[PDB]
């Protein structure tokens, strides 16, 4: 949906209405992503521009608006700006940008992050390098400079964020990725650290002086199937809760492990299997214990190029005795889907 | 104001600027609406696709912004999502949609809500059938298969909204529509109910196990002349307040009459009067108490499509006596419309 | 970037996207403007239609995005909406517009907010009459009344704004404005007066019963060349703040120095050298102190139309020991701006 190309800039305004509806026993207090309304919507600009016939500029924004929410005094709940950012791109040498985007290690993590509602689980906001961090610098290049096609490479340096809280803090931090495809494959490298600060060393869940995150991955989007596996580990990154004690903060430790695959038929369903299990290692008091572990089947159906369905249906297999309560049942979300 | 129109979607984003200022004595604290600076802006966006010849796609999104808070702390004073749903629509069968819509006795309501800026005192929000309630599925028939055109029903549940504040929550209900037009006239019938939750059972005003709303109207909305009543009966949902207890809650029973006449002219002057009398029963404490009680003249100048100005003078007939401290004044307002 | 202009009304949706960053030393405790991340974005719309061929119609409203927040609790830190107004504009009589719009003050102290990032430090925002005021009531003549061209005035009414804070609020007040411009010059007068609320007159700093503020500029805005001087004075409205005894207030009598010089380039730079000195006199226990003082040297870059770059480095000449501890550091900003 383009609705301003005129001079030299060509501006593109999207959004999404989304309906959404979650279905667990009780109240979410054991489940999956909660019960009830869940509805949002999105709105946002892309920008471009041609400065001259080599280097251009470019902008993006997004919000995210929830109608989950009343009209009283919890109108502004789950409402946050996604992206926001702005940057140059020349021919052979890349492309720089500053703002709010997302991560390095997101480019390996991205693979299987392709389910209808849920997944991506290891993608955590403000987690570094693996989610949408505001205040990074990017440098992006497509085609190594020209020199072989098909071979990606960024690099990427994080500014020091000292916020109120201490799940969404970071320190000054430096990451990188490479990415190759051929023949319709994919195959993905991804490495980030950054140093943390002193209010997420004085937590009690988590100890260290630097915050450590990789992952790679691998691709067969081709031939209207796919097929992604991602195995990443995590130093002194992951946001962990402890129901039990009422203490929060981060895993010494963590490994984790997803799989997707997904078939597009020519009327528009697109079923789809996933598995994901993230593992916590030598926490204190705990020990060993899994964060994430689920099954799935679910399924979406594109109507055409702006309407579609989706189900999605979780079989949690977290086994009701963690140690750190993080939930254990299961989870069926169907949504509606409009965009633009 | 459409903006994209290329491929089977179009999309229009509509929003308006209102600059409003209401005149009354005191601070507002005895008076109908306030006193001082009221202004405000909205925006968002409707959405329609065709996937076929018969079965189309639409989503709708709307927000408000306020004006008349200041640049500091007190922001989004007033800030939140009006409408935010999605759905599709068929040829005979009609359409089923899904997010935050309004209410099926707003069908019968919305005969009386024609004023400049106050009038329909009866349609709260988050009142479980008369205003905008997030979490709604409606299904809606336009004319009956086909069979006779200017027959409208609908159909809608509602979802369990346990929110941590007990005015805006609500429970599981049902609800129904039947309206019919013909010769220029109309006629509505509405009814719904849903059960309560134990947030507002809990409350000292008001109490039992199920909130029923029902009303009906009647309208003759041609030849430029406007004129329409709608009585309606409301039992375990209506909120009250007390200000001499500080103790809010709903009202057992509440019988609401509200009238409406407006002629339009042709270089664009809408004179209007309006009579709203909503009288609660049997409140504990109190008895019967009257609460929403005013005549009104008022007028709406349309200069074009797009720009308008009006009147608004609010003559409150309550009797400075009232039980609950509704509060009595008259309150004059005064607009500046533009919209696109 | 106008998206619909088809029956007699054209709307653009008009926004930038800003990455920011700042430079200074320790963590901005000592600084001006700080240090860190400090992105964000705009986004509004401008809409204009006519009624007949005299009389026309128009509103504005615009937004401020944060990007610099987290996506957590602190999502909507900043985030505010800077103009919402509306109003008609007939041939000769001159505009009537309402809602949220700058002061009279802001003609005169305008001159000078023409720097990259900083400056215009008196135009404060929420200051009776010169920054963004939410209720104000402007009547603007733009040439006398055909009489003679290049002679702008205005005058403008205040609404009464009593609010929670006492540095938001105002009274009821009256200001005026008169401009004029011959042979690419010009010379502009300014005064505005209003009545204080009883917050603000119960606060430690400043005391007094009337906020008095007047300003007066020239201009050299001709042949690629940019001189400008105010110079204005202001009592009892002036936010004021003692870090010393963490007590805040209004300063009693302020007198303020602006200057700045710019020179564009046909490539596209355009350096900039500014300086402003305000000095706030016989406040309670300081005396006289100094609020604003630095010297400036940047520069803007202009790509295109849309596309820019601009390093703005201030040289503050706070001597270190100011009895309210207003903070005294070098500070850098460098940013990316696009816009549409």
């Amino acid at each position: 949906a383009e609705i301003y190309n005129k001079d030299g800039n060509k501006v593109d305004l999207y959004g999404k209405a989304v309906g959404l509806h979650y279905f667990s026993k009780g109240n979410g207090e054991n489940s999956y992503g909660g019960n009830g309304d869940m509805t949002y919507a999105r709105l946002g600009f892309k920008g471009e521009t041609q400065i001259n016939s080599d280097l251009t500029g470019y902008g993006q924004w997004e919000y995210n608006f929830q109608g989950n929410n009343s009209e009283g005094a919890d109108a502004q709940t789950g409402n946050k700006t996604r992206l926001a950012f702005a940057g140059l791109k020349y021919a052979d040498v890349g492309s720089f940008d500053y703002g709010r985007n997302y991560g390095v290690v997101y480019d390996a993590l991205g693979y299987t992050d392709m389910l209808p509602e849920f997944g991506g689980d290891t993608a955590y906001s403000d987690d570094f390098f693996v989610g949408r961090v505001g205040g990074v610098a990017t440098y992006r290049n497509s085609n190594f400079f020209g020199l072989v096609d098909g071979l990606n490479f960024a690099v990427q340096y994080l500014g020091k964020n000292e916020r109120d809280t201490a799940r969404r803090s970071n320190g000054d931090g430096v990451g990188g990725s490479i990415s190759y495809e051929y023949e319709g494959f994919g195959i993905v490298g991804a490495y980030g650290a950054a140093d943390r600060t002193n209010l997420q060393e004085a937590q009690p869940l988590g100890n260290g002086k630097k915050a450590e995150q990789w992952a790679t991955g691998l691709k067969y989007d081709a031939n209207n199937i796919y097929l992604a596996a991602n195995y990443g580990e995590t130093r002194n990154a992951t946001p962990i809760t402890n129901k039990f004690t009422n203490t929060s903060g981060f895993a010494n430790k963590t490994q984790d492990v997803l799989l997707v695959a997904q078939y597009q038929f020519d009327f528009g369903l697109r079923p789809s299997i996933a598995y994901t299990k993230s593992k916590a290692k030598d926490v204190e008091g705990i020990g060993d214990v899994d964060l994430v572990n689920y099954f799935e089947v679910g399924a979406t159906y594109y109507f055409n190029k702006n309407m579609s369905t989706y189900v999605d249906y979780i079989i949690n297999q977290i086994d009701s005795d963690n140690k750190l309560g993080v939930g254990s049942d299961d989870t069926v979300a169907v949504g509606i889907v409009y965009q633009f």
